[PDB]
């Protein structure tokens, strides 16, 4: 299943442990904001996108995405939220909440 | 001086030999549109973006710039126009036990 590009984002978010404040002040975006970005409520621009991914905590998730292409060998793979890459288990999980 | 998110696309993309034209054909873009976007004229959506680094002759040149750190122990690696790679992750330590 093909998933949009906030997923992309949310995915890799849960896998940190960390809400769109944790990030947002890692990155200094906008949580007012923030909360349509990861939701995909309409597409960010690359100055900002790549702000997100350019961070230490989310640099093995750069491309391992954006090509569905995980590149370990430097540390770069799938969370266990996503559902395309793995190393251990599936782990599909329960969503929940809404927004 | 610090390059363009646009100048990340033109440097990589001269290095190939290429015209707009022609990657605006590899990928579906609009020429008409993609004059602007490696122009740097409006900041281009996350859709479009990886649609333009997703393919196979521009593989390497993922994140070598989206986080100025280039993964060559997978296949990524700065081109010519470049002439960039440098980057600092530093991650010092702490702890102690006085009282």
């Amino acid at each position: 299943m093909s998933n949009t590009i906030s997923e992309k984002i949310v995915l890799m978010r849960k896998s940190e442990y960390l809400s769109r404040q944790q990030l947002a002040d890692l990155t200094g975006v906008p949580y007012g904001t923030l909360s349509y970005y990861e939701s995909g409520r309409s597409t960010p621009p690359t100055d900002v996108m790549m702000n997100i991914l350019q961070t230490p905590q989310f640099t093995k998730y750069t491309l391992w995405f954006m090509t569905n292409q995980i590149a370990p060998e430097s540390g770069q793979i799938a969370p266990a939220l996503a559902h395309f890459g793995q190393n251990e288990t599936t782990s599909p999980h329960s969503g929940q909440k809404t927004g």
